[PDB]
């Protein structure tokens, strides 16, 4: 929301994850594979917008949310997908939870 633009990376670690999620969302647009899964990325992505929940506090649950969504509807993340997943993975402090 707002005057958002395209950005690879930067000092803003919080805004970083938000930008990443937006990526998959693009190709996911009117996708044939994932249709309901996007609900996770989109929803979680909105969390970062709020100043209540912590960036790394929401991202941690994300992995636990998407992962479960896999076996659910037998979803499969593409190469770039699974790769971009490791993004907020290393940034998030809650890595042991996984």
């Amino acid at each position: 929301m707002g005057k958002l633009k395209w950005f690879s990376g930067g000092k803003e670690r919080s805004n970083q994850a938000e930008n990443i999620i937006t990526d998959l969302l693009d190709d996911l647009k009117t996708d044939l594979d994932n249709e309901s899964l996007k609900k996770v990325l989109e929803n979680y992505l909105e969390e970062l917008k709020q100043k209540s929940a912590s960036v790394p506090l929401i991202l941690s649950r994300m992995n636990l949310d998407i992962s479960k969504a896999i076996r659910n509807d037998g979803v499969t993340l593409s190469d770039y997908q699974s790769k971009k997943l490791k993004e907020l993975t290393s940034i998030s402090n809650i890595r042991y939870g996984y």
